[PDB]
């Protein structure tokens, strides 16, 4: 699909069998999202952004499924105040800027 | 042209004369720039981002080139980590998210 950015771009996300809203963040390197229970075991990281640093838990391999499409990759778990699908997962999906 | 996300969507952008390299960033409302001289007055804003909030201060009808197209719109400066082109001008240029 084509969306446009009058309004954010939020779309639903499954993730361990859960149905989630989040945005597609192409000015995130990597995806976080909020507090959640993922198998696997996880390496303690720190994020930056506007407003400073949080620390997130690292999972990788999790499967994610944005909008139909599947997708890998490594998912940040923290108090960040929006699901964020950064990056690592949009270029999976084929996701591009165009203008 | 179409910008793919293995790496950040960087791009030139002129304003007051100057380039500048800035992030295509549909995760952000608005445009913040790095610390900078704009003309005119300005109005106080916060803006909230993953780590917490900042203070900036806003300029309107301010010019500025993305990438070749001229847009005129409003412009945050403050103590963002990088210059951010946010979704209030992404709209200007015509930009959407494709997959
Ligand atoms: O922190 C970032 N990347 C980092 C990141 C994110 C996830 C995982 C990893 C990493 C590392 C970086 O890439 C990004 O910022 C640029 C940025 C880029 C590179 C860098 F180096 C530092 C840096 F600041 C960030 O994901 C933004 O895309 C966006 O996040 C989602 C979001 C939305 C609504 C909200 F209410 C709160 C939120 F958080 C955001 O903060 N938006 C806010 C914003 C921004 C400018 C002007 C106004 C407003 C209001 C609101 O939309």
């Amino acid at each position: 699909p084509q969306i446009t950015l009058w309004q954010r771009p939020l779309v639903t996300i499954k993730i361990g069998g859960q149905l989630k809203e989040a945005l597609l963040d192409t000015g995130a390197d990597d995806t976080v999202l909020e507090e959640m229970s993922l198998p696997g075991r996880w390496k303690p990281k720190m994020i930056g952004g506007i407003g400073g640093f949080i620390k997130v838990r690292q999972y990788d391999q999790i499967l994610i499924e944005i909008c139909g499409h599947k997708a890998i990759g490594t998912v940040l778990v923290g108090p960040t105040p929006v699901n964020i699908i950064g990056r690592n997962l949009l270029t999976q999906i084929g996701c591009t800027l165009n203008f």
